[PDB]
DNA sequence: GGGGATTTAGCAAAACGTGGCATC
DNA sequence: CCGATGCCACGTTTTGCTAAATCC
């Protein structure tokens, strides 16, 4: 699992950035959905769907703070069908919104996951 | 007193995460 | 028999909708 489990990570961080990452749609790379969780939790440590979702936080998080994209933008940018649902994972995430969090110098490289 | 941008609410519906099992 | 796998059941969590607060 290893080789693909590490081929798997580059695509998903091969593209997060747009897609919905769905474990599905992650899925079609490989196996089944249910292997493929087993394969890359005994891998990572990892469950696969929280992976993809704390990749998404981190790197929202870094462009709110990094450019002034609108959160609208990066809603619809990372595969949310809405402000609103970014806004209440990105609160469950960081417990600050997306806005707060984007005008505030104190708040850190706190909670960030990085590519692995 | 209005208006757009943000944030929260609340419940059902869909997706996860996983262990026990049937299969390849 | 073995081990990599697909699968289903099911407790947890997150999203889909729909409104509505709050802020500025």
């Amino acid at each position: 699992d290893a080789i693909t489990i590490h081929s798997i990570l580059d695509w998903i961080e091969d593209n997060l950035e747009s897609p919905l990452s769905l474990e599905k749609v992650s899925e079609r790379s490989g196996y089944s959905k249910w292997h493929l969780q087993r394969m890359f939790k005994k891998e990572t440590g990892h469950s696969l769907g929280q992976y993809i979702r704390s990749r998404k936080m981190t790197e929202i998080a870094q462009k709110l703070k990094e450019s002034n994209e609108p959160i609208l933008y990066l809603a619809e940018r990372y595969g949310f069908e809405s402000q609103q649902t970014l806004t209440r994972t990105f609160k469950n995430y960081f417990d600050v919104p997306p806005h707060k969090y984007r005008m505030t110098n104190m708040q850190g490289e706190s909670r960030f996951l990085h590519p692995l």
